[PDB]
């Protein structure tokens, strides 16, 4: 066969970029598809768009791929950070170009240029700065000035990642492209972006953990939920309590060393991504405690009489040693995630029933005038996480924030006598209309929405126990998730909303499928969490196709959303 | 780290594996998961179950990996297939090890013997015979016997997948393990076992259609059907009207070339599949017809006036020239889709208004008597069939087998105006309740089940125009697929019934995620077509999440159907 050339052009009319012969009679220099899409589109090829200056020009300039050299003119602790990151900046560029075509080296050389304000500054925080200021113009007759200015590091990367989206290839000509006059002015609308990935329920190879990690990083997202353990397996290897890891695994090779652990966490950082890690308790324990008397109801049957999934299992509080343990764990969770600021304490709901089967746990309470219903079960849920709690703040080695299902135990009506705002940010799973939302709100709670109804990805699939379909059916498409706005669940409290976090559970999923469990849909997410957009999917759907190439020639096996032929021919498929 | 070791050992009660601790003080021998489970489960770690004999005694025996060998008894014309089949079966039998793990090289050697009766045959065909007999017993003192006979390759084929599965490998001592006495005797329930592939609503790639083939080998599914053309895209090369593929694919370098096709040919018949083309017609045509004048309405606005779905687009049945080009494409089709013995022509419903809409057309209608009435666009329909068909007949060769979707045109009532069931096949993707059925097999149609509610595997995701979920939601669980069953949907008329194919539809689905849309549902489908069993989706459950973790080792990136956890503990996830 001899490979035909590209037959199309592309032509900006009413915002829709519409499909047209490149016929040789004419005198219009033609137009590739990313090309006219960069400024048919409101904001281009952006995602997210930004929430400040957005002008991206109307020109295209030539530019060679081997001429692009990054300088970083504010040195500090953060060099190594900032070196990294510039030269991961190269290889995102080249992203740009689809596989197996091969540019022409002409045209102009790039010159980067990174202003990082704080050059010492490197903590994950809820206050942290990731603003960013970007400006492109030409400089001189063969040169681009590409400068990023930034408060800090994370801004910095923000910016890069922006900057390596001004690229587009055209494949009519085979020429590498850059938009020439930009100026872009951006910061986050919420601090806390995240994706949930469950770990235990099914294990995940430690290289798609860092491959999810890298295309969060593409979408400005912040932050990774490691939700480590539960009634499964024990993945986490934990040196001070070993057997949980030795009996807890699926197998002794689906674990979580320290240096692959360390090895996450450092990629992380890289990205601007925390990895925050969850140890739920005092429910969802199971596998790795055999023979250590600290658990009740461990596989209980018949399981629905005791739990919400199979297999059942629960810490038991009466025991001091279990503080022994927890302290340990904790301790060695602190040690390998380092970047973290804040600890997830599970906390979702628990069994009274299973509780109220161990004697060993009636007993105590009956030596503390305690009865045996509910009332009295939240005692013990109270007593349980207080012990807990001091544990580890200790392993921490401070006081830091920590985060809990909504549950029983933070029904808004009692929560103060047990919790306090200042110290529990509350992750909230209902849906987006409960009014567990404006009661929380209203005392002044801090929120993390994954509101189940638009943000539980997990949902949709076959059954895993007996027949029909899962739990939280339907399957949320990324319309759906778009559309959720933390700002419009909360009102006036707004600033009390965190942010946001699609939750990935894994009772149907595992390394096989996350690329697409996750990808494009989280992308939704990071501009909804980014951005707080007043419009709507359709407004960011032509966009949405095209972060969604973006992330299959990064690697990711990412969900299709529509036929191709949509993506070439806006407006012709809709309802 | 220093790696644990299997901590684990399963044992047989009530049907079921269960694990208990691997205690020192024991003077019986424990058993690692696989082992327990080849002899637990009723048909062991086989998918499909046989449909004969299924005798595989109690027995393991360690095997040496580098002492197989492969010898073939009878030579003929289809040396060359079997000479590559005895070499993919040495490669098979390491999937049973897990990657990373090492066996260590001692036990007993195998010979493993061919007895194909009918070496020259190598032809499809739905008379073709798909059985084979298999015997392992161990050989002297050092070596194990398995003899495999067969009256074709087919059957051959088959038969050293199913000796591949008797093979685990014991993780606890890392030795490689075979079944000893094995006694087995097999054939497929229904000739035609599919899964139709859509490459023009997206774009495959040329490895994943292979990757494919080699899932549906593992479990005997014989069909591969190729829905190669559609409005969206024209793939195919040919040869003879290049423009088509020029003008019609989504790049140039999204195209199906002729040496490209024979590779897929070639690399299925060596694993027992057939590969169907499918030229769609005469609706689900558009681009790469630009410019002929051959076709009505393509892009049609508003489309949902003219058609199913967007783009619009048929083919205009009063043009001569019409007849000419299709001549060329099915005999480009032909040439390389030199396996296939039957040719599926499309034929999924057409639109009225659309032909009524071309003067044209209309003129051609007036002067011919008829009217502009339904009745009369369903003769339009017919005066083009018969010439399409008279096309790929001469085409092809022969005259062949058809294959049409039900339609308005396929309606039992008047059906036979049009077609005879000697010609043509009938595919049918109605609910498997549908009137339609029984009145087809009533008139002598002999069918193909791909009912939508139970064989769409394109169900249950986002909205791909406007919002909410695509129109054939719920996602259908294997529980579901594996439950269809065509003998209660035919009755006394199963004969008919040549078999059924899962229909993969391509408007969200492409290269990224097709092995998750694929399996390990498919599989659900390979048994029931295979054997027919009496028994339900809950019988064949455990084995379904072996087949699952084997898809998985090979390669495919399956979906997850329960936590792992399940897999181990065995009767412990229910409802
Ligand atoms: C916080 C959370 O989502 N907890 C569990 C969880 N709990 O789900 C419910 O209990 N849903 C529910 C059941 C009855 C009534 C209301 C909600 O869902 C996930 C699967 O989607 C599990 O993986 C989690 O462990
Ligand atoms: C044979 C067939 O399935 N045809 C089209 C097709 N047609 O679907 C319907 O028209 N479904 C339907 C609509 C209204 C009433 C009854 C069925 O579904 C696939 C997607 O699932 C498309 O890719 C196919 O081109």
């Amino acid at each position: 066969v001899a490979a035909e050339d590209v037959v199309w052009r592309w032509s900006c009319d009413n915002g829709k970029c519409v499909k047209l012969k490149n016929d040789p009679r004419s005198s219009e220099p033609a137009l590739s598809l990313e090309a006219c899409k960069m400024f048919c589109n409101e904001y281009g090829l952006l995602w997210p768009r930004p929430t400040g200056e957005a002008d991206l020009g109307n020109f295209l300039s030539k530019i060679n791929l081997n001429s692009i050299e990054v300088k970083i003119l504010k040195k500090g602790a953060t060099d190594d950070l900032m070196e990294a990151a510039a030269k991961r900046f190269k290889e995102q560029v080249s992203l740009a170009i689809p596989r197996g075509s091969t540019p022409k080296l002409t045209g102009k050389a790039v010159d980067v240029y990174l202003v990082n304000e704080n050059p010492n500054e490197k903590a994950f925080s809820l206050e942290m700065d990731e603003s960013y200021g970007l400006r492109v113009s030409p400089s001189g007759a063969d040169r681009v000035n590409a400068t990023i200015t930034a408060n800090s590091f994370f801004g910095m990367r923000h910016g890069l990642e922006t900057l390596s989206q001004l690229f587009v290839f055209d494949d009519i000509r085979d020429h590498l492209l850059m938009v020439r006059d930009v100026n872009i002015s951006d910061k986050p609308v919420y601090p806390y972006r995240g994706i949930l990935l469950d770990t235990a329920r099914n294990y995940y190879s430690i290289e798609s953990i860092k491959r999810t990690i890298e295309a969060m990083a593409a979408v400005k997202l912040n932050t990774f939920h490691w939700h480590i353990t539960d009634s499964q397996s024990f993945p986490f290897v934990t040196t001070k309590r070993p057997n949980l890891y030795k009996f807890g695994a699926l197998s002794p090779q689906k674990v979580y060393t320290k240096a692959a652990i360390r090895e996450v966490v450092r990629f992380g950082l890289e990205r601007g991504v925390r990895v925050l890690p969850e140890f739920d308790a005092p429910a969802h324990v199971g596998e790795g405690w055999q023979d250590t008397d600290l658990t009740v109801c461990f596989k209980a049957e018949p399981w629905k009489s005791y739990c919400g999934e199979p297999p059942c299992g629960q810490l038991n509080p009466t025991k001091d040693e279990l503080y022994q343990y927890l302290e340990d764990i904790y301790s060695d969770m602190a040690e390998v995630f380092d970047t973290t600021d804040i600890f997830h304490m599970g906390g979702d709901e628990v069994s009274e029933a299973c509780w109220n089967s161990s004697d060993s746990i009636q007993n105590f309470m009956m030596q503390n005038r305690w009865d045996l219903d509910k009332e009295s079960f939240l005692k013990l849920w109270n007593y349980f996480q207080q012990k807990a709690q001091d544990k580890a703040y200790k392993a921490f080695g401070k006081k830091l924030p920590l985060i809990l299902w909504t549950s029983t135990l933070t029904n808004y009506k009692h929560i103060d006598d047990y919790l306090n705002k200042d110290d529990y940010i509350i992750q909230v799973w209902t849906t987006g209309v409960d009014p567990q939302i404006k009661g929380l709100l209203e005392k002044g709670y801090r929120l993390i929405m994954s509101n189940y109804d638009a943000l539980y990805f997990d949902c949709g699939y076959g059954a895993w126990v007996g027949a029909g379909n899962n739990w939280c059916s339907p399957y949320i498409g990324w319309q759906k998730v778009y559309d959720n706005s933390p700002a419009v669940i909360a009102l006036e409290h707004r600033d009390q909303v965190l942010g946001g976090e699609a939750a990935l559970w894994s009772e149907q999923s595992d390394t096989s499928t996350l690329d697409g469990r996750l990808w494009p849909r989280a992308a939704a997410l990071a501009e909804r969490l980014w951005a707080e957009p007043a419009t709507s999917w359709q407004d960011a759907e032509y966009r949405m196709l095209h972060i969604r190439e973006r992330l299959v020639r990064m690697g990711i096996q990412a969900e299709s959303l529509q036929p191709e032929w949509c993506y070439q021919n806006e407006g012709y498929c809709y309802s």
